[PDB]
Parts: structure tokens; C-alpha cells; sequence
RNA sequence: UUAA
């Protein structure tokens, strides 16, 4: 418990505690004790075992966090997987620490394998099970989210290229089908893969990583199919980071681990002939023509417990603007534990090997991270309407109603199940819930008080297995096509409302909200938010919304089939009530009015 | 217990 980020161990066969498998955080969990860094970790209950450790090592690319998190100018609905990598992106920035769950992110990347070498999608919805973690599995999504970032990154607005230009490696496969006669197929691929290497040199000079990403990008095999066919592969292309899938046999992963210093944290190279082999720095260049630095910049390892269980981490360096230096980060599912070059390195362990390595070109290593709000953003879906549905007494804003920082409206959202508990394997643990409503209300003292703005339901093409209106106010007809008289929009667009929001600083008024954000995937700062749950609280025993409708002011809002646009009503001239009271010097001689009250009537008066 |  107290000594869990101790990240080494005297003997080298004891795994460290904290690459350990932390306990399932399913209800006010403290993670302080395992983040004291400003980088956050992120919520290990998610259906994937592996895109985890891979989401953070992507999150300390400057060039790439730098764009994911850059399109979220523009609204890019269609791109799922990458403005839901972006908002993910965006989030881990700004809460500095605080917890994050990818639940939104993975939800994009379930519906697309659920969708149709097609192959990739199919090995990749193994989102089912997750031994929690096969081989080579890691790699597969690595290669599997970059080649469809890249696609998605050609239909944005202003289609934009940059992915492809730091992860494109020009492949030329040259198949020498017969003599003085060759086919050849130029691929760009997004990442590396090391797989597959028979008798290889790894002993002369030396004994180091560098060779293998030498035979990766020049060499030529004897193996095909009834010919048996030799095919050439080189690449003409050092991109400004190498995403490197590194795919080796259990022999050969023990003697790597042996050789002292097997990676390298910084090399150079250039091609010389059409082959490439890049040195340790010792400038061993028989010719040149234009040099490129390499630094490592982050890596995952797969850590095989002392319980024989599995999991992934993440190695990372970020480089300070303050100061020449680099920070070395390692990331367990919610354990960030900032640590030193020399064990972030060392390989002599058996329970750690590499999987996923990437180096990073050293100039723009050292560029700094940029906000999104670096830039200016379109606002425009506040003020518009983009419905899914055929087609809520609410009114939309105008440009005289431009939210600033700090403007008060209220919100409520509600959400449906749609898998139990499906717990006691090692009691896995509750996972799947989706929302299907989201209102916002005017809450700005005006002419417009009150009134909603946006009373969105959310598509939902996945099997449904509790709707519960008694709380939830959702028609079932919650499906696109057959709109439950209401305005069904996707998930993204309704998302982006709500980022907006916070992006500029609207304050949240509402019951329980942190709840609402979790459901809703998104982190509001804890001064941008006025619970009525928290103010009128007595340690314990949170009180109703119906119980206070009726208890401090006069409306009934129980059993009626929940209908979030009255709750965030109800909620909005509540918070106004809770300032009439503190205003004056009421607050705690009418605090303790009702819950001293309620225990006399059980909490519960006549409806 | 809000929350659902």
C-alpha cells in the first residue's frame, strides 16, 4: 500500500510494486497516493487490456499530440477515432494530474472493428476477452490505430498530410519474381515492424538495437508461395518519428536482455547507398548527404508478473523549455511515477520486454506541446443544429448570447445500461454504460433564464439491455431511423458542445454533475462547477432532487419518468435558492431545517 | 444515498 511507486527492487527477478496489478477502481477512489507527478494516468476499466500503455506513449509525441489535439479547431464528426484521440489528448493536458478515462475512445474504436487486409479490424476486435494480453497484440493495434489515423487525417477540413509525413516510410517491395525481371510495389507504411529474423548477426559490431532497425529497412528473404519466391524490401525515407514494432522469439528475447546498454537513446544516420544503417553517434558516415538526429522519446514494455499476470507500461521523456533536461516518466494503468534515465533504460529484468519502441527526431523533440486553444476554434454547433433524425420546448442561442468565462447555465444528461456487473474472475469488474440524453439550460439572469438550449438524445446502435425511464427519461426508440419523437444526434457532436463549454469557461450548475462528466467522458475544472449535491450536504446522506423540490420550495418532481430538461431546471433556481440563503446568514440554521426533518419523516414526504 |  504506502511503498507502491518504489520502482525497483535489489533482486532483478522481484517486479517492482509499482508495475504490479493495481486493485480495480470500479466510487470515490483516491489516486493521490499513486500520481504525485502533473501528468495524469488514465482508468484501467476498459474492455482493452493493451490501448492503455499505447495512448499515453502517443500522448509525449510533440509532433503528433500537437495535431490530434490541433484539429479540434474544426469540427471533424466523421473522424471518429481521431477527434475522439483528441478530446482524449485535450483532456490528459489540462487535468495536470487528475484521472482520466479513454471510455469514449475505446467506445470509436469498438464501433469500427464492429463495422466490417481486412484483417487488422477483426484481430483487433478482440475487445471481448483480453492470459490478459497475447503476443505481438500491442503491436498489431499500433500499426492498426496509425494507418487509421492517417486514413481519418485525409478527410478532415483542409485535408492535412502531417501524420503521414513524420510516420511515412517509403517501403519499396521489390519481389524478384524471375531473372532480369522484378515487380515492385512502393507502400507507405506508418510503422516498422522487427518481426520474424532468422540467423542474424547480434554479436560483432556492437551488440547493440541500431543493427535491427538496419535489417528492417534493408533486407530481402527467400520464403513465398509452389515458387518460392525472393522479394526485396528498402526504404528511401527517414521520417521524423519511427514507430518501431519490435516482434522477437522468447530465445532471442533473453540473450537482448543480456547485452548491457541494448537500446540507445540517442542516434544518427543517414542512406548512403539505397540501404540505411544509422550509428551510435560515432560518426562512422562513409559519405554524407542530409543528417538526422534521433532521440528515444518513449517506448512500452510488457511486464510479466511474479503471479505470471500481464500487463503493459509506458516509458517516457519530455524535454523542459526552462532548462536542457529530460524528464523520464513511467505510466502503470493510473500509477505515474516520475523516475530516473538509468532504470528507464536497463533491460536486465526478464519480467520487462519491449514492444513498442518509437525514436523521435531530436530538434522537434525539443519543440514544445501546444495547446488547442493556441489557436481559435469554431464554435459554430452551439449556434446551429445538425440532427440525425427525421424530427423538447427549448430555444437554440444567438451571437448576443456568446458564452463567455464564467457563464452560468445549467446541465443534465442522462444514460442507459447496457452490460451488468459480469464480475468474480478475479472478485473483471462493471464496464459498459452509454448515455442517450443531454440538456443544457439558460441560466443567465435575463430575459432567457431557464430556458434550454440544447435537449440532444444520442445515437446508439449497441445492444441495450436496460433502459429504465423511472430514472432515465428515454424513449426506447432510441435508435436513428425510429426517433422517439425526439432530435437523435451522434455522440461526437453533443461531446463537443459540452467541451466547448468548459474549453471557454462556462460555469456548470446541475445535481451530482462529476457524475454527469463521467458519463459523459469529459473533465470540468472543479472551480468551473456548482454541485447543489455538494452545497447542501451533511457529511454523508447526499439528499434527493425530488425530496428538495418538494422540501424547499413547492414543485413535486417525483414519479414522473425522469425527463432531464425539469431536473436541470430544478437544479438551476435551487443553486439560486443556495445563494439567497448564503447571501444572507442562513445558510447552516436552514441547512439543518430539512435533514433534521427528513430523519423524523424518513427522508421521504408525501408525493 | 445522491446519481442514474
Amino acid at each position: 500500500t504506502s511503498d507502491i511507486q518504489t520502482y525497483t527492487s535489489i533482486n532483478k527477478y522481484e517486479v517492482p510494486p509499482a508495475y504490479s496489478r493495481l486493485p480495480l477502481t470500479s466510487d470515490n477512489f483516491d489516486f493521490t497516493p499513486f500520481n504525485n507527478t502533473e501528468y495524469s494516468g488514465l482508468d484501467p476499466d476498459v474492455d482493452n487490456h493493451y490501448t492503455n500503455a499505447i495512448i499515453q506513449l502517443y500522448r509525449f509525441i510533440p509532433e503528433m499530440f500537437n495535431f490530434v489535439v490541433g484539429c479540434l479547431k474544426d469540427e471533424n464528426f466523421e473522424t471518429t477515432l481521431l477527434t475522439d484521440l483528441g478530446y482524449l489528448f485535450d483532456m490528459m493536458e489540462r487535468s495536470h494530474g487528475k484521472i482520466c478515462s479513454s471510455s469514449n475512445f475505446q467506445a470509436s474504436l469498438k464501433s469500427l472493428t464492429d463495422k466490417r487486409p481486412q484483417e487488422h479490424l477483426e484481430e483487433y476486435l478482440e475487445s471481448l476477452c483480453i492470459e490478459s494480453i497475447k503476443r505481438n497484440m500491442p503491436q498489431k493495434f499500433n500499426r492498426f490505430l496509425l494507418s487509421q489515423l492517417i486514413k481519418e487525417e485525409a478527410q478532415t477540413v483542409n485535408h492535412n498530410i502531417t501524420l503521414n509525413q513524420c510516420f511515412g516510410l517509403e517501403t519499396e517491395i521489390r519481389t524478384e519474381c524471375s531473372c532480369d525481371h522484378y515487380d515492385t510495389t512502393v507502400k507507405l507504411l506508418p510503422s516498422l515492424s522487427i518481426s520474424g529474423i532468422n540467423k542474424t548477426v547480434i554479436k560483432q559490431l556492437g551488440q547493440n538495437i541500431l543493427p535491427y532497425i538496419e535489417y528492417a529497412m534493408k533486407n530481402v528473404t527467400q520464403k513465398n508461395s509452389t515458387e518460392t519466391i525472393t522479394q526485396e524490401c528498402t526504404v528511401k525515407n527517414l521520417p521524423s518519428v519511427l514507430s518501431l514494432e519490435l516482434s522477437l522469439l522468447d530465445t532471442e528475447f533473453s540473450n537482448i536482455r543480456s547485452s548491457k546498454n541494448w537500446l540507445t537513446s540517442e542516434f544518427y544516420g543517414s542512406i548512403i547507398k539505397n540501404k540505411a544503417v544509422l550509428r551510435s553517434t560515432a560518426s562512422e558516415l562513409k559519405g554524407t548527404s542530409h543528417i538526422f538526429k534521433y532521440e528515444l522519446n518513449g517506448y512500452v514494455a510488457k511486464i510479466t508478473d511474479n503471479n505470471n499476470e500481464t500487463r503493459l507500461v509506458t516509458y517516457v521523456k519530455k524535454y523542459n523549455p526552462k532548462e536542457n533536461c529530460f524528464k523520464w516518466l513511467m505510466f502503470n494503468d493510473y500509477l505515474v511515477v516520475e523516475i530516473t534515465e538509468e532504470e528507464a533504460l536497463k533491460m536486465t529484468y526478464p519480467w520487462k520486454t519491449p514492444e513498442i519502441i518509437i525514436y523521435c527526431d531530436a530538434e522537434e523533440l525539443r519543440k514544445p506541446f501546444f495547446s488547442v486553444d493556441t489557436y481559435s476554434i469554431n464554435y459554430d454547433i452551439l449556434f446551429r443544429d445538425y440532427f440525425a433524425n427525421g424530427i423538447r420546448e427549448y430555444k437554440l442561442l444567438t451571437h448576443d448570447e456568446a458564452p463567455k468565462s464564467g457563464t452560468l447555465v445549467a446541465i443534465d444528461a442522462a444514460f442507459v445500461s447496457l452490460q451488468s456487473e459480469l464480475c468474480e474472475i478475479d472478485h473483471i469488474r462493471p464496464k459498459r454504460t452509454a448515455l442517450a440524453r443531454i440538456s443544457i439550460i439558460r441560466g443567465e439572469e435575463g430575459e432567457l433564464y431557464g430556458v434550454p438550449f440544447v435537449d440532444d438524445y444520442v445515437v446508439n446502435t449497441n445492444h441495450i439491455e436496460d433502459y429504465l425511464t423511472r430514472y432515465s427519461g428515454i424513449l426506447p426508440g432510441d435508435l436513428d431511423p425510429e426517433k422517439s419523437t425526439k432530435r437523435l444526434v451522434r455522440r461526437n457532436v453533443v461531446y463537443r458542445k459540452v467541451w466547448l463549454l468548459m474549453q471557454l469557461g462556462c460555469v456548470f450548475v446541475g445535481h451530482g454533475l462529476n457524475n454527469d462528466f463521467k458519463h459523459i467522458n469529459i473533465n470540468v475544472p472543479r472551480n468551473q462547477i456548482r454541485d447543489t449535491a455538494i452545497y447542501f450536504l451533511q457529511g454523508k446522506r447526499y439528499l434527493s432532487l425530488r425530496y428538495l423540490a418538494y422540501v424547499l420550495l413547492g414543485m413535486n418532481i417525483q414519479e414522473g419518468n425522469h425527463d432531464s430538461i425539469e431536473d436541470a431546471h430544478t437544479a438551476l433556481i435551487l443553486y439560486k435558492k443556495y445563494l439567497h440563503l448564503k447571501e444572507k446568514a442562513i445558510f447552516e440554521k436552514v441547512l439543518n431545517s430539512v435533514y433534521e426533518e427528513g430523519r423524523a419523516h424518513n427522508f421521504k414526504v408525501p408525493e
